[PDB]
């Protein structure tokens, strides 16, 4: 028993982290097959980041301007290209530690594990959710750019995130591994704001199911509700609207716990309207929304990976 | 910027997880050099766990009764011994993935990363603290026994925990890698209770320092206090007494933030006496005590590992 915010095992991703240096800027790169992926702003100076013309800046750069280092070995770069906001450097040797992998663009509300790295060296691993406003609340210091977020499916690493910027808000933005930013953000040091950050309702419901599974049943009320009345309540509290797709996704936990989804919705509505009165649920005094139903099922019956 | 409960990279530990089966019971083992370490209750039946004589039970067992499997390869066991509550099985091949490692017995209040495994396969990684009552609040399902907790110091894995039991409380107990339990717990299915679980005061102080570093300064008050008056307040709220050793340990963060330790103690005392009034600190509506000052320094200036 027990419920914890849990990240995937990170060894297969550790095997792919390298250090990319261009000019005086050093960040992290992802070395898969004979290609190293990294943020393109590796070619920027500190002054260039205020208003960068990435095409003109990249044109001043040649293959030998990019120093790629795996541990303490040096990779020879034989070509470079810019795919959206990512730089792809073709190297002479394919990574012998390349895992079976895929590039995926996750949906808002989905979760992934971030391997925070510095100078190409992994430093930590933690779980994150792509917020509805397409930011993430991470732990990223200077030099962490190029760190990646991923999911593991037994043997296959699905990379979904590469970290590019910290907004003046303190939250973080990044791209998929094809270089397309999540959200309306751009890789320049300018005033950028993420919109209203709503709460992932289906995730909170899955978390309440996990709580019930682990013995925390105090919030279970005598009420039920309708989907439309629940959404009425959800819009007042900045909760994303609940759909029948969400109900179907929650199906399995409802069958395991014997609690209909709309009864859980009524309990959540009472929680939103009257607070928690100084109590805790699964050791938290807030409603947690960074656990998908998939996460809950996986951690409540314990699936493993390669 | 940002602050997250963050675990160590787990690849070096993943390389050492094997599956140990005795009779009908299968759990996880730690394969270092030519020795596999596992909980001794691997030799117990479900009925034996109610009152086990481990010496008599182990005497009915021979080397060939222990099946050790690394991935899908089988290890030949050439000897077995019982060190306190751990079984040590000598195998014929030394683990080629053995990292530089140490066995350490951590102190209450210290933290470590747990690699939750099932059938010798790593499934997740999360950060835990050894509670003052020598339990941990983890996520452990059936088959998770033998999962290990560790710390990483650049190249060296310090193993400190092996998971043996879930108490009827729902919290978890285990041993060091020499087989000595943390706390007064024994490996039999009987009524076992952990004492009062106090809050690690120095950890909460480090967490408040981390919050100040990350821009959350609302709790900084106009008061200061004495160590003895602060402990007066701490004993009422089940906080472990603060010592001058704790003040010295907090020294560096006090120098970084410009906030004396006793002023932070006064702020924490006001928080304890008047609650949080529906506010949050670092995204939490409770006082967090699972971050050591070492964790805070590491995550606020970003040290890396091999």
């Amino acid at each position: 028993s027990g419920f914890r915010k849990m990240a995937f095992p990170s060894g297969k991703v550790e095997g792919c982290m390298v250090q990319v240096t261009c000019g005086t800027t050093t960040l992290n790169g992802l070395w898969l097959d004979d290609v190293v992926y990294c943020p393109r702003h590796v070619i920027c100076t500190s002054e260039d980041m205020l208003n960068p013309n990435y095409e003109d800046l990249l044109i001043r750069k040649s293959n030998h301007n990019f120093l790629v280092q795996a541990g303490n070995v040096q990779l020879r770069v034989i070509g470079h290209s810019m795919q959206n906001c990512v730089l792809k450097l073709k190297v002479d040797t394919a990574n012998p530690k390349t895992p079976k992998y895929k590039f995926v663009r996750i949906q808002p509300g989905q979760t992934f594990s971030v391997l925070a790295c510095y100078n190409g060296s992994p430093s930590g691993v933690y779980q994150c959710a792509m917020r509805p406003n397409f930011t993430i609340k991470g732990s990223f210091l200077n030099g962490s750019c190029g760190s990646v977020g991923f999911n593991i499916d037994y043997d296959c690493v699905s990379f979904c995130y590469m970290h590019h910027m910290e907004l003046p808000t303190g939250v973080h933005a990044g791209t998929d591994l094809e270089g397309n930013f999540y959200g309306p953000f751009v890789d320049r040091q300018t005033a950028q704001a993420a919109g209203t950050d709503t709460t992932i309702t289906v995730n909170v419901l899955a978390w309440l199911y996990a709580a019930v599974i682990n013995g925390d049943r105090w919030f279970l009320n005598r009420f039920t509700t309708t989907l439309n009345d629940f959404n009425l309540v959800a819009m007042k509290y900045n909760y994303e609207p609940l759909t029948q797709d969400h109900v179907d996704i929650l199906g399995p936990l409802s069958a395991q716990t014997g609690i209909a989804v709309l009864d859980m919705c009524a309990s959540l509505k009472e929680l939103l309207q009257n607070g928690m009165n100084g109590r805790t649920i699964l050791g938290s005094a807030l409603l947690e929304d960074e656990f998908t139903p998939f996460d809950v099922v996986r951690q409540c019956s314990g699936v493993t990976f390669q």
